[PDB]
């Protein structure tokens, strides 16, 4: 009766299309992204093809509806971020910004001229985006950016000044969304789009997570921005931070997805490597460490489960998605490093992916909030008490 | 939106008839049995009036159907669990042991005469029962115990020898299924009855933990018991550990309210406790901890909700229950250990209660199978290899 | 060549003077205290006459020099303090405040006058005395203490009102080292002694931890303080930290006592003890646990005494000691939890003792700094940053 | 008076000599090194001249006395390992494996032959050495090496047919130190040299640890060796084991190097990085990881010393190592992780260093003995009850 690969049957929660969303996808990932995986995070290359791909599938903005978007339910989404980060964070990562951090303000906060432009371009991969937040001294407090946007009356256009760092797609990417502090104060979305004078995207070398994604800056030496290039529906921080818990969600869901790669090869090799005569799984050591990360993926997988359901009667609450980002990040990132412990020698090998998935969770669990932030943002829900500063 | 008494909403997955038995409980569980708990856990004093009271509630056995029983969902017994824990361990692991080791295997595993004589008593708490499966050489391994029970042919009755350690109840109960070793080899249970010549139940002393529950043996020398008293379902160990479940069950439930209470009483002594000119809530040392304790408690109360949703529909499988009751009585002492520190020096005082369910919670990681066994238990099911033995 | 009774060889580092104080005081304490604590734990009877038999023996305020005071090392106090809780936390709790937080201060803040007077008593455990700073609004932070001395120019006398709270020894202390908020400021340590009228030290009931020990309050009623009953070398804080870091250095040294009596009990235990046909011993889950517990005592062990030795070198700095105490007050609760566990059930019966040292060390990481405090010390001292407040 | 550089003071604990040592390699370290491990981590290039250059400074098997080594204490090697690992752990190997692993078996267990012929070449750096233990179906386990050696009576040489994997240094290695049972049962060592007929080292590719290093096989095809080649002083796992330990002690030390490395640039960092107006050290979140990291380096610094101080006494025991082994390579492990999360997105770069330190010492915690494997060691002294296999 008990199946570990599903200890709690998820299975049976899920719709019948939702069930063939997951599958479809799943071949996919396993036939097309499996194979380009090794050498793409081990030279850093990143397929521009697969947005396209993946845009074909109908995969980019699932939940939005019309547009040419497939208009799934929030579980699908996350079952779709599942597959995708099963293979590689990278991979998801490029998914997640496209949908929840492109497609999702464009379509929330944007003007019915910009949706009809760009998110069908978007959605079938034809135009690879960019989200703009973070900069050098803006990370986890964006009150401290320093992007600024001055408006030119005459020209009935804005000039962007700024710098954004860490940006996910930026060096290949047609369309950024950028958010610079306005003069009145207030926080606005900003579509720029490559070409545009005074606009620099280059890449950012060294990095030892998420090594299959494209990683770069965004540079504005004064560049202007048309009047109808503005999002007219977002005015401070509750833009971004409404498309980050969209995103979050997805991750929360993805990690999942990671973690049962771990286990499951973790598990295999188990099996499979003996010594002292015997294998490794017959060892009290070994099973313990199983008996964790299956019991860590369950508690996540069926709390993700419910928040998608919430999510689609729309009465998710932002610390909800917070609550996950921070457990699933954190215990998926526990389980990646327990199994390279566990393939010894040649878990430290790129060649048995596990070290690869131990690698990307780090910058997971930093982005879209790190871990300690996460934390925070529950104690004020719990205490009504601010506690981010002094 | 967010509430952070029910992060998730489990609410809305409840039925109105699990909110509704819920609800009267808990009435009956702070204003009944809160009010004794000081000075009962204190003094260690058990009053055998509880399960009378209990009794006329019809709490007793809920999920039997018939016999005077309430025929209630799995979840509602759940449910119940969280509400008596959420006063005191000792108090809900009387009603484990009168639902789930006691009626239910002489219901399940019963003759028809059987049901009709006990059930009707022990529903309405007018027999106090205990369940002696553990002695002083056979714990975790119960193919180690040593009672057994001789065939007499002539008067057609059997005669029991042997000593069962640590059994809660048995001081003052009055039915005691007990399981012994049989001359064919398999265990089989019995019953006995107060009275009974050679049986004696004494009281264990010196316990610091559970101290609101008797706790005792059960000492056969040379107990007669009538061919009736045998429970004709059960052969071989399984008969026991199929009514181990159940307890484990309602145990994987019932520690979440304890860990709420440790929950909710550090929350506000962190809101109303001050120390350099600011409630102790202010500081993120504190904020961080409140964050873990929901995050964990939250993650164990849907899991649980979907495992008492499948055990309705008979698709729980023995490991599903381990993997939670493993789970949440580990996190639940934690939970108990960090709102101990979180309280100070008054954190030692029962005035406070915190320590109470800290050592509590010492003994229920323990009994129902360990910590680590469950883990083994899990990590057999996952590899197919036994690693208990060497 | 391996002893795992001191894996790095402890004993070459104690000079011979050292290694005969620790033998005779273990003697004394494995003869006339080991067969009084279960009882005395379990009825919470503190016996006074232990505080005369160590007096005879001259173990109360070991390093002081002259005044009856045997005069030895910080290493021998360490040494005398490891002995002590090898039996019980309560027990060297007493001895704590009688020699760092009573004899220490009056010796290094009190004239020649009160020296002579208190030190010879003190000193044979004629007189037994407690340390009154924390009161129930200032426990973390001292600068909000409340009670008040005022001064009577006329009668040259102080006038103190006020309440301190969880007090070891003040139910039967006879000499109170008091510390109030004077007029200009400045704190102060006052003398009082039982009988002066408006002294009160009722008892505190309800502890679940360091039962052997005799805790109470203080209640100042306008209580009269002549002017020669003040400690004239203490003005500010400075006088009661520094008396503070004493009591904690002993602490440090003393907890690994318990640990390691909790370390050898869990072993014999776990060889005794036979499941599944084999001692618990045998498995692996069990052996982990041993080797953490004995590697973490080891390195407090050495610790301790690089500590000691700077101390006795005038070189050792208050942030040395939270490190330690910090350190091994929270590894010394972990091994009692963990050897808790490994004795399953037998484990909750204060007949095995180590439900008693895991109780006891829950309010020793507590008291004399919690936890987070001295982390925060330490944080100040690596920083050069104060985030005590905000 | 703190220092929280040096915590508990080592400084005054080490001779003049020891600190000359010291001081004299971190110049070199600091000045010839690090400006080479960027790129060198980054491309996976391993300097060779990095040999000559430590040859030079006589820091090449430093404890050797003559043959033109230093002849100094076992704490210089500890000091040299740390200011080696303080830069990089992959080049810290390969010092260890031309110390402990090359000079010192041909040392112990050589002919004087061997001695004279060898050890002057590698003391100087003029030949690089490897230890082939490990094979692909043996590792924790060496009583599985299928690596034979036959005897040839006729030629008075040996034919060795096997394979090792996992060899640092082997793909430039000059001399080969190889494991290999006999037809007698026992293991022996043989010294191998580049171009040998049938001998091949090539470079295993893909790692993510140690990139710094040069990491190969050697593949022996019928490899003949003369009789003089072989180590007459080795006869069965004790020799290799033997040069195992003199490995793992400067291990213990080293990774301790690279500790205090990740929490010196975690602290400016903290210092330097701004976010909500303060710089990230004002916060208690951020407080508490510096006094742990700090915490944990200093009691493993101290613990070496005295480990260090036993082995120049030649009273060090094996399991003495393991225990430090283990405990500050996971701890070190723990320290890299901390400080990585705390430079936020720039610590995936390796521009700032640490996620390079975290990704070493994950291969530093596996070989040389994983962590579980000595647990058991420690497991097996401290119950004489080996639980290895079952
Ligand atoms: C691979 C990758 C891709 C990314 N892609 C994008 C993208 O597409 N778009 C985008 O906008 N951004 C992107 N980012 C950046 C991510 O959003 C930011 O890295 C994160 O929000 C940046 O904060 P920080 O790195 O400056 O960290 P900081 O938090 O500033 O500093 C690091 C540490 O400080 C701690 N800390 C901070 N404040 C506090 C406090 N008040 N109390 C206690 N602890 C505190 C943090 O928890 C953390 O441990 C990406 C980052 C990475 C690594
Ligand atoms: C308050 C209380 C009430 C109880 N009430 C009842 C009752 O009503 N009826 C009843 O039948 N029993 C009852 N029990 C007993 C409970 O069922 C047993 O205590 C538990 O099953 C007993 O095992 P043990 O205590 O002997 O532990 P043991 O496991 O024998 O030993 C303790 C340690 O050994 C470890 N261990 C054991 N085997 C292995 C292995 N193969 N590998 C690795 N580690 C191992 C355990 O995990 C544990 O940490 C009660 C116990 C308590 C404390
Ligand atoms: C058995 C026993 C005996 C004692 N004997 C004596 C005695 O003889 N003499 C005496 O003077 N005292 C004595 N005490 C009291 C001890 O000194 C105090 O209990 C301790 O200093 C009191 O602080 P608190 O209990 O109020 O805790 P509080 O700290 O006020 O509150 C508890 C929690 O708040 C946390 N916290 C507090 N401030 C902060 C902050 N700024 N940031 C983050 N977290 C924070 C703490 O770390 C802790 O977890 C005794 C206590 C006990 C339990
Ligand atoms: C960068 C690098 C450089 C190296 N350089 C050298 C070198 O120069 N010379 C050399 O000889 N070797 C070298 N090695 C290899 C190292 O010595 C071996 O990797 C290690 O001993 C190999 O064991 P394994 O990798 O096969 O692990 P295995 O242990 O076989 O398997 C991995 C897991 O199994 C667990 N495990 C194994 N047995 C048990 C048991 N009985 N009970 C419970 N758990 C168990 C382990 O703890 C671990 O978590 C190097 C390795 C690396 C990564």
């Amino acid at each position: 009766e008990f199946d570990w690969q599903d200890p709690l049957v998820l299975e049976e929660q899920l719709t019948t299309d939702e069930i063939l969303i997951r599958d479809t996808f799943r071949t996919y990932c396993q036939e097309r992204l499996m194979p380009r995986i090794l050498l793409a995070n081990r030279n850093e290359v990143f397929h521009r093809e697969i947005i396209s791909e993946m845009g074909e599938l109908g995969v980019l903005g699932p939940t939005i509806k019309g547009y040419g978007c497939a208009g799934v339910s929030s579980v699908a989404y996350g079952l779709l971020a599942r597959e995708l980060e099963r293979v590689d964070s990278g991979y998801r990562s490029a998914m997640s910004v496209q949908s929840s951090l492109v497609m999702h303000p464009i379509y929330a906060y944007g003007s019915e001229e910009q949706r009809q432009k760009y998110l069908p371009q978007l959605a079938k991969g034809e135009l690879l985006g960019c989200f703009g937040l973070t900069e050098p001294n803006s990370g986890s407090d964006p009150s401290s950016m320093e992007t600024r946007a001055h408006y030119n009356s005459s020209n009935k256009s804005y000039t962007l000044n700024g710098t954004k760092t860490w940006i996910t797609n930026s060096p290949m990417a047609d369309l950024f969304v950028v958010w610079a502090r306005c003069e009145d104060g207030c926080i606005r979305g900003f579509l720029l789009e490559k070409g545009m004078r005074g606009l620099s995207a280059p890449r950012i070398q060294g990095k030892f997570s998420l090594r299959a994604s494209a990683t770069g800056m965004i540079i504005m030496d004064g560049v202007e921005v048309p009047e109808e290039n503005v999002l007219p529906g977002a005015s401070s921080l509750g833009g971004p931070f409404g498309c980050l818990n969209n995103a979050r969600y997805g991750i929360a869901w993805g990690v999942l997805g990671a973690s049962e790669f771990c286990l499951h090869t973790a598990r295999q090799y188990a099996l499979d490597r003996m010594q002292f005569g015997v294998p490794l799984a017959r060892n009290q050591l070994i099973q313990k460490k199983l008996a964790d990360m299956l019991t860590e993926i369950t508690l996540g997988l069926h709390a993700c489960l419910q928040l998608g359901r919430l999510k689609d009667q729309d009465k998710a609450a932002p610390e909800m998605v917070s609550l996950l980002k921070r457990n699933n990040c954190g215990k998926a990132l526990d389980i990646a490093r327990q199994a390279r412990d566990m393939l010894g020698g040649n878990g430290i090998s790129d060649e048995y992916h596990v070290i690869r998935h131990a690698m990307n969770l780090e910058a997971v669990n930093t982005y879209e909030g790190t871990h300690d932030i996460h934390a925070l943002i529950l104690g004020r829900a719990i205490t009504g008490i601010q506690a981010f500063t002094a």
